[PDB]
């Protein structure tokens, strides 16, 4: 079934227990405390040297040099806003300050992650004109480009990419900003398997993820197995959680040495990431984490506003076309001209590269459409049996093997009937998605992991396929198809 944390290979890593890592990155320390009463019962092995403490494991938090207990207590107030929560405390014998991050896993007590504090700095001069740029963005393109720039300006990382996941989970490098001279990944695709489902749920549970040095030596928890459960400690909510050797090897092959990844979550779904990559090990100021979180919420809000604006654009193009015909039939005794271009493109309310109208044995086409004999082959298949108000597919060959030769122009077809005579259709097209990008290639083993190979593994799945048809896509064909039909019954 599911391989334990350090132990997967390329064939079973989907199910690797990355949330049960059993270890942390060396630049912090992790205590596990029981409740109530707050006895340290599990600790990262580096805890004593890291925190300047004699012993750790088994000693009550009250008895640890320096105010940590006192600093967590106000956040266990039933009525407080509570966990996850950050605190600043002093710990240890040569006493020093730490930023603590406390949360409660569903099982195992209280987890407290510690890192060395620096002096307090105020980053709020950053989020305000950034907030204005985000809320001001005119399009998804513009917003993601500005978000790559913005994240590069406030993080200083060598490369920032904003990925965007599609219906199936696959990633597109949708925006990129990098220091001149690096190679570009802008426009690359990767298969959804490059990011395991559990990694995806982890990006929803915490919104900032940090790797300071791709070369670190994991520091194990002791005892490892939680004494309260006899099982591995749920580490979903741990900022210091080690990172899978699989992905570390991926970064090593890419040249990359550090990583600051921020989650974009839209309507409760992981929508993409803002990935910051550095070609050097890289520490960050604690106050940079809240900045990322605030920024990613603004972005996610804007994306919602854009998708929603796009929505009513469609619903407009529609009820603003019942009229492109109403009259444009008064003089010029036929409606078709309204269908085809006129810059009210029948092609974009569905994001298609081609459209055809088959009506009374007359076939007209804009964009990239199969041969007119080929439209007829499709019309012949639509008439083979009774259909829904809309019929669609994003893998025409394979769904309909005899139509395989149409993969090029028409892996994706959506058809809507326009009467009952039938043989009469409004038909939209999309090419095999391979033709929406090109570049790629190669083989398999952790040493072979790379963007190049990922772009190739992507072309391989996806093979007999177009961009999938969305709900909105189908709603549009639905309602467009309908109002044409309504108005053909007219005359
Ligand atoms: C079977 C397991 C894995 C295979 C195979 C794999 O490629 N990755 C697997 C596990 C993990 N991936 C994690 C994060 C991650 N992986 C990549 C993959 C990309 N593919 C691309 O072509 C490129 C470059 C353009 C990349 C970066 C991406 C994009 C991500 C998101 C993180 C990032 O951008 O740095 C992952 C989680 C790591 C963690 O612990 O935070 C696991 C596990």
């Amino acid at each position: 079934g599911s391989p334990a944390f350090g132990t997967a290979d390329l064939s079973n890593c989907e199910r690797e227990e990355i949330h049960l890592a059993g270890s942390i990155q060396p630049h912090g320390a992790l205590l596990v405390v029981s409740e109530p009463d707050h006895r340290i019962i599990q600790a990262s092995a580096n805890a004593a040297e890291f925190l300047n403490l004699g012993s750790v494991l088994g000693v009550p938090l009250a008895e640890i040099d320096g105010d940590l207990l006192i600093k967590i207590l106000p956040h266990l107030d039933p009525t407080a806003e509570g966990m996850p929560v950050a605190v600043r405390c002093r710990i240890g014998n040569p006493s020093t300050e730490y930023d603590g991050l406390m949360h409660r896993p569903p099982e195992g007590g209280l987890i407290i992650e510690l890192e060395r504090a620096g002096p307090p700095i105020d980053l709020s001069g950053t989020l305000a004109p950034a907030l204005e740029r985000i809320r001001t963005a005119g399009s998804l393109r513009a917003l993601c480009d500005d978000t790559a720039l913005l994240f590069q300006q406030c993080t200083g990382y060598d490369r920032v990419m904003v990925y965007r996941f599609d219906e199936q989970g696959h990633g597109e490098v949708f925006s990129e900003r990098h220091v001149p001279g690096l190679e570009s990944y802008f426009g690359n695709r990767y298969p959804s398997s490059d990011i395991p489902q559990m990694a995806r749920r982890l990006y929803e549970r915490q919104r900032v993820r940090v790797l300071v040095d791709v070369s670190y030596q994991p520091v194990p928890l002791e005892p490892r197995l939680s004494p309260l459960t006899g099982r591995d400690l749920d580490m979903s909510g741990c900022f210091l959680r080690s990172m899978s050797p699989i992905h570390l090897q991926y970064l090593k092959n890419m040249g990359v040495r550090a990583t600051l990844v921020v989650s974009l979550v839209v309507g409760g779904k992981l929508w993409g990431l803002v990935a910051c990559h550095h070609y050097l090990p890289r520490f960050i100021h604690f106050e940079l984490r809240a900045i990322c979180e605030l920024l990613a919420e603004a972005i996610a809000t804007r994306i919602t506003a854009l998708e929603s604006f796009a929505q009513s654009q469609s619903e407009l193009f529609v009820q603003r076309l019942e009229q492109r015909m109403i009259e444009a039939i008064t003089r010029e005794g036929d409606w078709r001209a309204a269908i085809f271009d006129t810059s009210q493109s029948i092609l974009q309310p569905l994001h298609a590269d081609g459209c055809a109208l088959v009506y009374e044995d007359q076939i007209r086409t804009i964009g990239d459409v199969p041969s007119t004999q080929d439209v007829r082959e499709i019309a012949g298949w639509l008439d083979r049996q009774p259909r829904a108000a809309v019929t669609s597919t994003a893998s025409l060959g394979l769904d309909v093997p005899e139509l395989a030769h149409l993969t090029r122009m028409a892996s994706g077809v959506v058809a809507a009937p326009i009467s009952d005579h039938r043989g009469e259709f409004l038909m939209w097209f999309r090419p095999e998605r391979v033709h929406t990008v090109t570049w790629g290639g190669m083989g398999d083993t952790p040493a072979d992991l790379s963007p190049r190979r990922s772009f190739a593994k992507w072309h391989q799945v996806v093979e007999g396929t177009s961009d999938p048809w969305t709900a909105a896509d189908l709603a549009a064909a639905r309602t467009i198809g309908q109002t044409v039909a309504d108005i053909v019954l007219q005359f």
